[PDB]
Parts: C-alpha cells; sequence; structure tokens
DNA sequence: AGGCGTTTTT
DNA sequence: CCGCAC
C-alpha cells in the first residue's frame, strides 16, 4: 500500500512534511489519507505563489504550519527574482485549531485574516511595513509575534516601519514581540503591557528615555543592541553610529524591576551610567559587546549593585588600531557574587598578569572565563590557581609562548570539571614550567601551535590530573620512547595533523611509547601520512579506540611481511578507523591480524574494488563495518558468511551493479544498511533470503533505478517502506527516457 | 513567465 | 630513525 500523503512524507507526532518538493501549490492529498490525524503541516521551500481557501480545509485538527520561504522578496531571493504572494480571505480561518504559523521570507505586504485559536505568529522578512489595530483583529490568545527583517540592506522598503500608536493593545495575552532590522527609529508607542521579551535590536533607535518604555513592567528580557554600531568590527553593510550619540536617559531602565536580561551591544558606549542598572535586582545577564569600554572596565562603579548577575558579556570592546600594553579590571568586579560567566575576548591586550583578573580570584560561582582574540604574549597561568570555582578557561587565538619572563574515538571535554583551551598559540616547545600550577587540569588544548619538539616525557611533569590532551595540527616528532609517561592519567591523546615529521623521507619514527601509557583509551594518528620507516607494531593492553585514518597503510602493507601485524599488540581495541588509507587491496590475512576484540572497523573513502566477505569471520565481535567511498562493482564473491555478528553495513557511495541471491541472508543481527549513492538498477527481496522485515534502515537512494512498468522493486519498497527513508521523495528513476530524475511515484507502475 | 534553492545572523 | 658511548 502506498505512503499515505505522497509527494510530502509522514513523521513522527502527526507532522507532514512537504518540504524541498519544489511544489507550485499546496497539495489536497487522498481523500482516503487520515487528513484528521495531521498535527503539522511543513512547507519550507517550495514555490508556492499562491494560497486557496480550500487548502487546508480537510485539515481539521491542524496545529502547526510552516510555509516559510515560499515566495521570497528580490532582496533575498538567491538571484533576486521578485515574487508577490497571494492569499484568499478564508485561506487560515478555514483552520480553527490553527495555533503557529510561519509566513517569513514571503512576499506580502498585508496581514491576512487570522483564527482566533493562534498562539504564534511569524512574519519576518515580508513586506508588510505597517501594523494597526485592523492586522490583527481578535487575536485574544496570540503569545508571540516575531516580524524581524521587512526593511533593511537584503530587503529594503524606503521608509521606516510605521506600527502605529497603541495598535497592538488588543493582544493582552502577548509576551514575545521581535522587530529587528525593520529601519525603526522610535520604539512603537503604547506595547502591550502583557510584554516579557522585547527585542528591537538593528534598528535605528539611537534615542531613549522612560517614556520609550511606559507600562513595560513585566519585562524579563529586553535587547536594543545594535542601534548605533561601529562599522570598524562590522561583517555585512554597517551605517555608523551618529556623532554624539546614542542617548540614553538615566532612568531609562528603572520600572523594569522584572527584568532578568539587557542587551546593549554594539551600542557605541564609551561610558557606562550605574544609574541605567538601579532598579536591576533580577539582572541574571548583560551583554555589553562590541562597544568602547576598554577604558570604562579599568575604573567604573557600575557593577557595584548587580549581586544576581551570571553571565557579562564584555566582548569586542577594543580600541581602534590598538592593543593594550595591560589591563586591570575595576575593583567593583569583585562584588558580582553571582557572576559564573565573563566573556572578555576580542578586547585585544598583550599582558595576563595577576593583577589583571584579581577581582575576579573569589566570586565562588565563577565557572567560565574566555579570554581569546586578546594578542595576549605573556601569561601567568598560575593566577588561576586559587580560583574556587573554575571549570574552563578559553585561551585560544592568543600569541603565548611560554611561561612569563565522532566521541566513540576521541572523547570531548565537556563532562570534565577543569579544561584549558590553549589553541592557536604559538607555542614552539612545551616547557613544563608554564603548567607549574595547574595539577588539577583534566583537559588540555594545544591544537593548532607550532610545536616542533621531540617529546621525551618531561614536558607535561605537573599535569597530574589530566586525562584529555589534544596535540592536533602540530609538528611533535614522535620518536624517544617516554614521551607522554609523565601523565598518570592520561586517557585520550590526539596526535592527528602532526604530518610534517612523517613526510621527511628517509628519517624514521618511533611508537613505542603506545604501549607505556597504562591507562590511555583513545588514541587519534589521523592525517599524519604514515608510510614508511616507522613502528612495527603498535602495542598497547588499554586502548579502546584508534583513529588511523588519512594515513598509507596502502604503502606499509605492500612492504613485506614488515606491517602485517600493525594493530595486533593493540588487545583490547574495540573501534579502528582505516579510512583514506589509499588501500587498493587487503589480504585476508592482513585482516585476520587486526584485533579479535574489534566491534567497529572503518574502511571508508579508499580503493577497494574486491572484498573477501568470508573472511568476516575472522573478527568474531564486528558490530559495525564502514565501506563507504570504496569502488565495489558487487556484492558478490561468496556472502555474508555463517554467525556474522554484523548489525550496521555501509556499501554507499560504490559502483555496486548487483547484488548476488541469498547475500544477507546470513547476517541474522543486520539493522541498517546504506545501498545509497550506487548503480543499482534494482531492488530484490531474493537479497534478504527472507529476512528484510528485520531491517530498521534500507537506504536506496540515489541509485538510477528502472521504472518499468509493473517493476519487482516497487512492491518491494512499500512492504519495508518503514524502513527506507526519503522513500517519497529521494528514491528515484535512472531510467527510463522522460522518467530519469524523477520519483519512483512521479508515475504509478503497479 | 517564472525561474533560483538546504539560505544561521550580521 | 634524530649526541651514543666502536
Ligand atoms: C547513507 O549514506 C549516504 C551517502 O554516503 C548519506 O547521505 C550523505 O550524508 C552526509 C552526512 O550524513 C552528507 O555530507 C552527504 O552530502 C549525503 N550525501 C548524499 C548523496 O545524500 C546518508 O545520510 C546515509 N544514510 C543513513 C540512513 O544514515
Ligand atoms: C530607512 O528610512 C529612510 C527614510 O526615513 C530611507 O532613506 C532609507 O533608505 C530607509 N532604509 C531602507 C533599508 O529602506
Ligand atoms: C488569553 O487567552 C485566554 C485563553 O487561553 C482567554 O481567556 C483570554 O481571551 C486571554 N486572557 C487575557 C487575560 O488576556
Ligand atoms: C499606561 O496605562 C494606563 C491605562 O491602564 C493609561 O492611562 C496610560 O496612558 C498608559 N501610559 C502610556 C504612556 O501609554
Ligand atoms: C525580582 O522580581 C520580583 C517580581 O517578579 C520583584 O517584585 C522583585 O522586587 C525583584 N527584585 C529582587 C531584588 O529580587
Ligand atoms: C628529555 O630531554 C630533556 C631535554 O629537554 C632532558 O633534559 C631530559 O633528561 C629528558 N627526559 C626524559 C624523561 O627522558
Ligand atoms: C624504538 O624505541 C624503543 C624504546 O626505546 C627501542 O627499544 C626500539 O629499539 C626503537 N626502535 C628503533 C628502530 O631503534
Ligand atoms: C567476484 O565477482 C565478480 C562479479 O561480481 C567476478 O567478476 C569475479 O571474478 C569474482 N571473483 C571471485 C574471486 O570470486
Ligand atoms: C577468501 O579467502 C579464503 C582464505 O584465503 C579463500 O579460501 C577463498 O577462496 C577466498 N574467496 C575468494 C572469493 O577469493
Amino acid at each position: 500500500t502506498l505512503p499515505p500523503f505522497l509527494p510530502c512524507e509522514l513523521q513522527p507526532h502527526g507532522l507532514v512534511n512537504c518540504n524541498w518538493l519544489f511544489l507550485k501549490s499546496v497539495p489536497h492529498f487522498s481523500a482516503a489519507a487520515p487528513r484528521d490525524n495531521v498535527t503539522s503541516l511543513s512547507l519550507l521551500s517550495n514555490r508556492i505563489h499562491h494560497l486557496h481557501d480550500s487548502d487546508f480545509a480537510q485539515l481539521s485538527n491542524l496545529q502547526k504550519l510552516n510555509l516559510k520561504w515560499n515566495c521570497p522578496p528580490a532582496g533575498l531571493s538567491p538571484m533576486h527574482f521578485p515574487c508577490h504572494m497571494t492569499i484568499e480571505p478564508n485561506t487560515f480561518l478555514a483552520v480553527p485549531t490553527l495555533e503557529e504559523l510561519n509566513l517569513s521570507y514571503n512576499g506580502i505586504t498585508t496581514v491576512p485574516a487570522l483564527p482566533s485559536s493562534l498562539v504564534s505568529l511569524i512574519l519576518s522578512r515580508t513586506n508588510i511595513l505597517q501594523l494597526d489595530p485592523t492586522s490583527l483583529t481578535g487575536l485574544h490568545a496570540l503569545r508571540f509575534l516575531y516580524m524581524d527583517g521587512n526593511c533593511y540592506y537584503k530587503n529594503p522598503c524606503g521608509r521606516a516601519l510605521e506600527v502605529a500608536p497603541g495598535a497592538l493593545l488588543g493582544l493582552g495575552n502577548l509576551t514575545h514581540l521581535s522587530l529587528k532590522y525593520n529601519n525603526l527609529t522610535t520604539v512603537p508607542r503604547s506595547l502591550p503591557p502583557s510584554l516579557e521579551y522585547l527585542l528591537l535590536s538593528y534598528n535605528h533607535i539611537v534615542t531613549l528615555a522612560p517614556e520609550d518604555l511606559a507600562n513595560l513592567t513585566a519585562l524579563r528580557v529586553l535587547d536594543v543592541g545594535g542601534n548605533c554600531r561601529r562599522c570598524d568590527h562590522a561583517r555585512n553593510p554597517c551605517v555608523e553610529c551618529p556623532h554624539k550619540f546614542p542617548q540614553l536617559h538615566s532612568d531609562t531602565f528603572s520600572h523594569l524591576s522584572r527584568l532578568e536580561g539587557l542587551v546593549l551591544k554594539d551600542s557605541s558606549l564609551y561610558q557606562l551610567n550605574p544609574r541605567w542598572f538601579r532598579g536591576l535586582g533580577n539582572l541574571t545577564v548583560l551583554d555589553l559587546s562590541e562597544n568602547f569600554l576598554y577604558d570604562c572596565i579599568t575604573k567604573t562603579k557600575a557593577f557595584q549593585g548587580l549581586a544576581q548577575l551570571r553571565r557579562l558579556n564584555l566582548s569586542f570592546n577594543y580600541h581602534k588600531k590598538v592593543s593594550f600594553a595591560h589591563l586591570t579590571l575595576a575593583p567593583s568586579f569583585g562584588s558580582l557574587l553571582s557572576l559564573q560567566e565573563l566573556d572578555m575576548h576580542g578586547i585585544f591586550f598583550r599582558s595576563l598578569s595577576q593583577k589583571t583578573l584579581q577581582p575576579l580570584a573569589r566570586l565562588p560561582m565563577l565557572q567560565r572565563l574566555y579570554l581569546q582574540m586578546n594578542f595576549i604574549n605573556q601569561a601567568q597561568l598560575g593566577i588561576f590557581k586559587d580560583f574556587p570555582g573554575l571549570r574552563y578557561i578559553d585561551l585560544s587565538d592568543n600569541r603565548i609562548s611560554g611561561a612569563v619572563e565522532s566521541e566513540d574515538f576521541m572523547p570531548s571535554c565537556k563532562n570534565l570539571s577543569f579544561t584549558l583551551d590553549l589553541s592557536r598559540n604559538n607555542l614552539v616547545t612545551v616547557q613544563p614550567e608554564m603548567f607549574a600550577q595547574l595539577s588539577r587540569l583534566q583537559c588540555l588544548r594545544l591544537s593548532h601551535n607550532s610545536i616542533s619538539q621531540a617529546v621525551n616525557g618531561s614536558q607535561f611533569v605537573p599535569l597530574t590530573s589530566l586525562q584529555v590532551l589534544d596535540l592536533s595540527h602540530n609538528k611533535l616528532d614522535l620518536y624517544h620512547g617516554r614521551s607522554f609517561t609523565e601523565l598518570p592519567r592520561l586517557e585520550a591523546l590526539d596526535l592527528s595533523y602532526n604530518s610534517q615529521p612523517f613526510s621527511m623521507r628517509g628519517v624514521g619514527h618511533n611508537l613505542s611509547f603506545v604501549a607505556q601509557l597504562p591507562t590511555l583509551r583513545y588514541l587519534s594518528l589521523a592525517h599524519n601520512g604514515i608510510h614508511s620507516r616507522v613502528s612495527q607494531q603498535l602495542c598497547s593492553t588499554s586502548l579502546w579506540a584508534l583513529d588511523f585514518s588519512g594515513n598509507s597503510l596502502s604503502q606499509m602493507w605492500a612492504e613485506g611481511d614488515l606491517y602485517l601485524r600493525f594493530f595486533q599488540g593493540l588487545r583490547s581495541l574495540i573501534r579502528l578507523d582505516l579510512s583514506q588509507n589509499r588501500l587498493h587491496t587487503l589480504l585476508p590475512c592482513t585482516l585476520g591480524n587486526l584485533p579479535k576484540s574489534l566491534q567497529l572497523l572503518r574502511l571508508r573513502n579508499n580503493y577497494l574494488a574486491f572484498f573477501n566477505w568470508s573472511s568476516l569471520t575472522l573478527l568474531p565481535n564486528l558490530e559495525t563495518l564502514d565501506l563507504a567511498g570504496n569502488q565495489l562493482k558487487a556484492l558478490s564473491n561468496g556472502s555474508l558468511p555463517s554467525g556474522t555478528q554484523l548489525q550496521r553495513l555501509d556499501v554507499s557511495r560504490n559502483s555496486i551493479i548487483f547484488v548476488v541471491p541469498g547475500f544477507f541472508a546470513l547476517a541474522t543481527r543486520l539493522r541498517e544498511l546504506n545501498l545509497s549513492a550506487n548503480a543499482l538498477r534494482t531492488v530484490e527481496p531474493s537479497w534478504f533470503g527472507f529476512l528484510a522485515g528485520s531491517l530498521e534502515v534500507l537506504d536506496v537512494s540515489a541509485n538510477p533505478l528502472h521504472c518499468a512498468c509493473g517493476a519487482a522493486f516497487v512492491d518491494f519498497l512499500l512492504q519495508v517502506q518503514a524502513a527506507v527513508p526519503g522513500l517519497p521523495s529521494r528514491v528515484k528513476c535512472g531510467s527510463p527516457g522522460q522518467l530519469q530524475g524523477r520519483s519512483i511515484f512521479a508515475q504509478d507502475l503497479r
């Protein structure tokens, strides 16, 4: 039986997904199909320029409708094609259940009439240039109104969006209003007193006063950032904040005593007025980024009163054309007792010392501290020792060079207690002295440095708690036998993209150190170009995962018996990646010399044209085999052998022409099978024995299927349509004639 | 005539 | 195969 909503896809929680099917108008569906069960209808990015009274009438319990991007204005059109969208008056009224509507990135100039059931309405990036009380008649349940970007550089209108005084007061439930990028020069008068979130960013409201926010006592979040911009920091087109602006009256925010978040970023602020923050005793988030407060953060008392503040963003508060020799934070910072998160990135200051952060040192909740992109070239890292609650320091993209004068394969540092990011700095060696006071560290990132050192066991001596060490994108020379043995708790070590030593033709390298790292569980040697003159064996009793991708086992395994047992000493290894190893061939003895313990083997993006499938019994525990991106011409040369434990098999992006009968039949555990992007002209139940109904996933997309009248595959795919992702739209015909490139369901074949 | 195309936010 | 110790 067919999929119930062609050409669209049924999904969980009653979602019918019609996205990206290039529809010229709204599909009505079959009258047999259960239009009652439909709670959400997605039509993202089709080309429906005309909506009608009948289009949603049969959908009697529709709660959500997304029609975004269907008829975008000239300015947001990839090729500046104009487009104006027509809506018959009862289009939406005929859906009295509708709660959420999205008409963004569509060419409409008036708001259509809408059912009183509506809770959320998104009109962003339209050409609606006015809102008067008649726009939103009888929407007494409406809580959300987003209408950003109806007049800006990418969707211009020649004037300002005019919202009439009092025009929204009819919306007594309204909590969220956003009117960004609308070329506004003043806040709309008399907005709903129910408002909790008022977002007015990237307009040109250069003046504010308490009259501009009258009766808005319910406000929890106000955003007025980007109204008076510093264009020296802009990535997009930008008009410079005029001379002697902006003007924010002292008491502007005083009646807003529920206010949790205030955003004043990119407002060209040279000085903070402590009266701006009087009365804001619920204030937990303050964004002051992209201002000119480099000098004001050394002196100001403006923070004194902010007992509840948790996140303070002071980033990109830099002085034009300069970095500072020194920076000393104001003593007032020391009263921010609730502070958890401080962003100081992009201020530009050359020295990080005891004096720089002294106020912050006894704040008991301070966990996250962002210090990146500051052109810092001296940094006493010992300053962080006695910070009571520190979990994360980002010191990346700085100029520090020393001490002062898939998580299957590589775990992240998120669940760990203390992480220092020193990546994208100028270290050429590692002096143990710079980490003397950081013995509590559990994760250290040192990637993208210039480390050209022959490490030997004496570089990281103090880091007695360190579990993860990322040294990717460096030039470590792996040669001495006791490198890293000084890190007693080391569990994960990333040595990827440290290729330059291994490119040194005629100079060999020694990986015997790996055997001396007794708790190492994860090791990456990826993208190192490892090809000749290296250790014959990797030995480790403890290792679980090894990313050996982007090397040339090809050249190693071509070189007599020298490297045939290369991975065999990894006695506990469960995951191995041998992808992009230029492998044109594999011996069955080479695969048998892999650890018996293996569960995941990747061989993606190699050049294998042949695979002796029987040799999979030499890996008893193998659950996942990835051969994507090879050149298999067929699934043949035996079948998947008896008793294999294989659950996942990916033979996508090969040149597979056919599959032998009974090929998967003996793979009793096989759940996911990817046959995508091959040259398969059919799909057959004969391939599976008669056990295809146990497959949870069967991807057969981008295959040049032969769409002939009464073809066997059509009936088959409907048998197991549960498991075929994208069946309604992305499984396509390669022949005959007219049908090439069109869906299998573009015409009924049965 | 309409087409374009997976488009975050700035 | 990179200051070892013919
Ligand atoms: C089956 O494999 C295909 C192709 O190898 C997957 O589709 C690709 O997905 C990746 C990321 O998931 C993208 O970078 C590619 O652009 C996609 N390519 C194509 C041609 O679609 C597909 O997602 C896999 N199937 C399953 C069920 O995971
Ligand atoms: C903003 O409004 C002014 C007129 O008040 C106009 O000159 C300018 O072009 C408008 N901006 C846009 C993007 O239309
Ligand atoms: C808000 O919506 C409710 C129903 O959810 C309705 O009682 C009323 O019209 C609105 N209430 C207020 C106080 O505005
Ligand atoms: C604030 O609310 C009252 C009505 O409750 C009204 O009289 C007053 O004009 C409002 N103020 C402004 C500035 O709109
Ligand atoms: C915080 O919020 C409540 C109302 O939501 C307000 O009445 C109270 O005065 C505020 N101030 C402080 C210091 O918590
Ligand atoms: C490592 O080489 C250094 C030179 O930086 C040398 O002083 C030291 O004795 C060697 N350390 C170990 C642990 O072998
Ligand atoms: C590699 O290092 C180990 C440990 O020092 C050593 O015993 C082995 O002989 C070295 N390999 C070569 C080729 O010298
Ligand atoms: C493998 O199968 C292909 C056909 O798919 C055939 O051409 C080839 O000779 C076979 N070789 C072996 C060794 O089974
Ligand atoms: C696979 O390898 C085994 C053992 O070397 C051999 O007996 C068998 O004939 C091979 N199969 C093919 C199709 O080459």
